[PDB]
C-alpha cells in the first residue's frame, strides 16, 4: 500500500524541470508515490523521470485522460485506434519506469458528452481496453478503469458499471479505480460500492468534494476508509488536488477549474499526507480487538 | 385550495414531464398538486412558445402557484463577450419574467447570468460585465412586475461564474437591486460548498430560493447531501422562500434539459411514489427542525 | 417487518387504560405493532392487551429492563433466580398474546454498574438466558438480546460482544437487538454492526441520540437503514423516545429522561412513522434499479 | 522545551497516560504529553488535597507544558446536594482544586462541578439547583481574585441531571452573571444531548472557554460516530481560540474512582503513545484545515 500525490499538486508542466519539481516536493510532503497525468505521453521524458524517482527513493505510477481525438468509445475507428496508441504508449512508459499501476479515464473521452453511450461504441471501448490490458499484462502492469462523473464520462459513472464493464472482458490484471470526488456525486454511499467491488479495487482516489483541503468540504471520508478497511485494501491511496495556482494547459480546462482552492501547495500535501496516513492508522485500530 | 402562504413547497416540472405543450402543463400540474405540492416550477427552456393560456387555466382549476426556473445556452449566453449573444438571452430572460407576470407568479430562477454548460475557458472580465449589466436590466425589469429574480450557484460543469454563495454574494453586491436574490441547490452545494450550513448561514439576508436535490439527483435520502445540516441551517435563519423538489432520470427526457444535465442513468421509474416521497421528506423535515428551537 | 412504536411514546403506566391508550394511539398515528414495556409482567392485563389488539389490528412484542433485584448478572443466585422468573412470566405473557418477539436488557441489570462484570456473574447471566431461551423456544417466541451503551449494562455495550455471548449459548432463537441510540454511543460505526450481526439481527430500535424527534440529533440513519437494506432485513423495526412528558415511575428513572423533549405525542408518533417509512421505501429503490 | 505562548493550547488529558497522579505519575503524563506533541496537560483533580504540586511545577517547567485541571464530584461533594453539610464538602473540595491551580501558575478550572457526576436517580430538586447555583458562584468569586476562570462541563443524561445541554448551561449562567465562569462543551456528550455539532456552538458563542475533543465511544479519533468536521467548521465560525483538549479511556489504564464512575469497561486502546500522537495530529491537522475555510 503505497500512499501517493498527484502530480498536479506541484506542477501543470512535465517537461524536465517538472519532473525534477514534482517529484522532489512529493517527497519532501511525505508521500511514497507520484502519480504522473500522461496527457501526453509521446513527450514526457522518462529519463528525466527515472533519474527523479531513483534519487529521491520513490515510485511512480500513471494516470491519464483522453479526449475528443483519442476517444476509444468512438465509432470512428481511426479514433478508437489513436487513444488505443495513446494507451499503449503510456503503458511503455510505466514499464520503462519499472512501474506497475495505469488507470484513469482510459475507457471514453474524458468530457462533458452531450449525448449517451452508444452500444456500438461500448464495444470498441471494451475491445479497446480489453488489448491494452493484454498488452499491459505481459510488462506486469495492472490496469484500472476510474469510475468518474456524469460530467467527465457518459460510460462508467458507478462502481456496478465498472463491475459490469470488466465482467465482459474478464482480464486478470484489469481493475476498478474509485475517486471519493466522483462518489460523493454519483454513488448512494461511501460503503457499498467498496463492498461491491471489492476483490476488483486496485486503485484509490483520495479527494476533498471540491477537490481542496482534505476535510473541508462534503465528503465522507470516515464511512470511506471504514470500508476500505473492511475488505482489507491494500493497494494505492492517492491524493488529488486542483487549484487556479497550478494549471494545466489540457487537464485544468478539462476538470473546470476555476477557482482558487488554495495557494501553498508545500502545506496542502503536507497537511493531505499526513491526513491519509492518520485515517489509516486509526481504521486498522478498528481491525485488531 | 391555493396555499396563501411564502413557504410553498414545489415540485420540478421534470418530475413528470421533459415537454411543456398543453397537454405536458396539464399532466405536471396535476401531478404535482397530487404529490402534496403547493406550487410547480416550469422549466422556461423556451418561454417564446409556453402556452400561458393552458397553464392559467390548469393552475386555477387545481388551486397551484407556479414559479419558473432555466438555464441559457451558448446562443443565449450572457456571459458571451459579443453584445448579439447578450441581447440574444436578454430577450431570452424578459420573455420568461412576461410569462411570470402574466401567470401571477413571483419567482424567476435558474443559470440565468451565463449559458448552462461545460465551460472550456474561466470567465472574462468582459463577460462577467455584460452578465451583471443585463441581469440588472432583468431584475428591473422584474421588478415593475412584482417578480422576483434569483440567481442559481451551481457546480464547476454547469457555469464558470458562480459556483459559491460567496460569489453570488458579491456578484448581488455590484448590482444592489432589492428584488434580486440568492438561489441554492444542495445538489450543487454538495460539490463546491465548505459545509451545508455556511452557505446558508453568509447568504441569510439574500437566500430566497431553495433546491432540493439528492447527490445524484435521484430519490432523497439514498445519496450523500447532508440535508440534516442544510434544514437545521434553514430553521437557524427563518427561511421561508420556496423550498422545491428537483430530480432528473433517464424515464422521463427534455430533448434538451437532459442531455445538458448529463441524465445518462436510471434513478428510477414510478414518478407518483418518487414525488409523493419527496412532498413528505421536504414537509417532514420541515417539522422537525420546528421543535429544536423549543428543545 | 411491522413497523411498531414504543408504548412510552403514550403512556407510563400499562394498566388497562394505560394498555388500550397506547394500543389505539399507536394505529392511529399509522404503526403496524405495539411494544409493550413488560416492567411488571405478573400485574399486566394480558386480556384487555388481546381485546384491544384485536380491536385496531394490531401486532405486539414487549421489552423489559432488569433491575437490581433481577439481576441474572449477580453473583447471588437468589437474586438470579427472581430475574429468571421473571424473565420466564414475560415470556409466558407473549405467548399468551400471540406474539413472537421479546427483547431488551435481559442478561444484567439495566442501570450504572460501579463495578465490570465478573466472570462467575458472567456465567449466571448465561445459563439463565439460555433456559429462558429454551422455554421460549417452546412457545415460539424468539428472544433478542439488546445492545445498550456503558451506562445501561457493564455486559454487553457492542453487536460485537452480544455475538460472542451468543455464540458460547448456541441456542437457535437466541438473537440479537441493535438500538440506533445505543449504537451511536458505543459502535465505531452505524454500518460495520448490521454487516457483522446480520444472520442473528432479529430486532431493531430507532432511536434519536438524545431520543427525541426522528432526524434532530445526532444519529446517523441513512448509513444504518442502507446497512439493513444490505443484509436483506425485515424483523421489526421500532420507533423509541421518551420526554419529561411521559413518565414511567420506574423506567423514566432508570433511563435518565431529564428533559422535556416533545409535549404533543400525538404529532411525534405521526412523525417518526412516516419517517421511518420513508426511509424504508427510498432504501428498497437503492437494491435494484 | 519553550512554553507555547498563546492561548489556544492544544491538550491532552492525563487518563489517557496513567491513572494515579503520584510524583510518578505527574512525571510520566507530562513528559508523554509534551512527547506527543501537546502545549498542555490536563490533570484530573479527583483528590486535590494530596496533589503533588511541586512535582507538577517541576515537570512542567521542565518539559515547557502548560497545565490545567478537571474534576467531577460524588455522593459526599454533591453541591446540588439539599443536605448543606455535603454542599460544604464539595465547596471545599473546589476550593483547594481552585488554590492547586494557582499554586501551578494555571488560568483553566472545568469539569463537573455543579452536582456530582453520576447516575442521578431523580431529577434535579429546586433546592439543589439553588444551593448548586450559589455555591459554584462563590468557587468563581473566589476564583476570580486568583486569575482562574471556571467552565462548568455539560455532559450527558447518564452523568448529572442538571446540565445536559448547552442552553441549559447558558441559563445557569445567566442567573450567576459571573465574569470568569464559562462554558466547556465536549464532543462525546454533545453527540448525546445537542441538537446537531454547530449550533451549541453558535449559541454558546460568549461564553465557551474549555473544549473536550473526544470519540463518540471514547478511544481513538476518528473512529467512532461524532461528526468532528461540523464541530471544528462551528469553531472556526465563531473564532474560538481557547483550549482543545484530547480525552480518551480505556481498561488499559485505570484510575481506582474515575474509570469506575465513567463506565470504562472495555478495552480501546492500548498503545496510548500512539494515541496522543494520533490525536494530537488529528485537533492540529483539523485547525489547519479549517482555517482554510474563510479564504476559499
Ligand atoms: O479524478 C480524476 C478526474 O476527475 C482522474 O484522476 C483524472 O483522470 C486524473 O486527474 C488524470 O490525470
Ligand atoms: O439545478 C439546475 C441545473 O443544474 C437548475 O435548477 C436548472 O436551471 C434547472 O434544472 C432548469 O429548470
Ligand atoms: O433502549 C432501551 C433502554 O435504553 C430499551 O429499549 C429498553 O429495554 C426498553 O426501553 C424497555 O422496555
Ligand atoms: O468528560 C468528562 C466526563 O465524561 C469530564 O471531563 C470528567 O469530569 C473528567 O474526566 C474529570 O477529570
Ligand atoms: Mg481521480
Ligand atoms: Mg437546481
Ligand atoms: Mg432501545
Ligand atoms: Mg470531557
Ligand atoms: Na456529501
Ligand atoms: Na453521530
Amino acid at each position: 500500500m503505497k500512499i501517493g500525490c498527484h502530480g498536479l499538486v506541484w506542477t501543470g508542466h512535465f517537461d524536465a524541470e517538472g519532473i525534477r519539481y514534482s517529484v522532489q516536493k512529493t517527497r519532501e510532503a511525505g508521500f511514497d508515490l507520484v502519480e504522473f497525468p500522461l496527457m501526453d505521453p509521446f513527450s514526457f521524458d522518462v529519463q528525466t523521470a527515472k533519474s527523479a524517482l531513483a534519487e529521491h527513493g520513490l515510485a511512480a505510477s500513471a494516470s491519464l485522460g483522453l479526449s475528443d481525438a483519442t476517444d476509444v468509445s468512438s465509432e470512428d475507428p481511426a479514433v478508437v485506434k489513436a487513444g488505443e496508441e495513446l494507451l499503449n504508449r503510456a503503458v511503455d512508459v510505466l514499464a520503462e519506469l519499472g512501474a506497475t499501476d495505469f488507470c484513469g479515464v482510459i475507457y471514453s473521452a474524458m468530457k462533458k458528452y452531450m449525448e449517451p453511450a452508444t452500444a456500438a461504441g461500448l464495444a470498441n471501448s471494451k475491445a479497446a481496453v480489453g488489448r491494452v490490458a493484454d498488452r499491459a499484462s505481459d510488462l506486469g502492469i495492472n490496469v484500472s478503469l476510474e469510475v468518474v462523473n456524469r460530467y467527465e464520462t457518459n460510460v462508467l459513472n458507478t462502481g456496478r458499471q465498472a463491475l459490469a464493464y470488466l465482467e465482459e472482458l474478464n482480464r486478470p490484471n484489469l481493475g476498478i479505480h474509485l475517486d471519493t470526488y466522483h462518489m460523493n456525486i454519483e454513488e448512494s454511499d461511501m460503503f457499498s460500492p467498496i463492498l461491491d467491488t471489492a476483490e476488483a479495487l486496485r486503485y484509490v482516489h483520495i479527494g476533498e468534494s471540491h477537490r481542496g483541503y482534505l476535510g473541508t468540504g462534503s465528503v465522507d471520508f470516515d464511512t470511506f476508509f471504514k470500508a476500505l478497511g473492511r475488505i482489507g485494501y491494500d493497494g494505492p491511496v492517492v491524493f488529488e488536488s486542483f487549484s487556479s495556482s497550478v494549471v494545466a494547459p489540457d487537464l485544468s480546462r478539462m476538470l473546470g477549474i476555476w477557482r482558487n482552492l488554495w495557494a501553498d501547495n508545500e502545506e496542502l500535501g503536507a497537511h493531505a499526507n499526513a491526513f491519509i496516513r492518520d485515517k489509516l492508522t486509526a481504521i486498522k485500530t478498528i481491525e485488531l480487538h
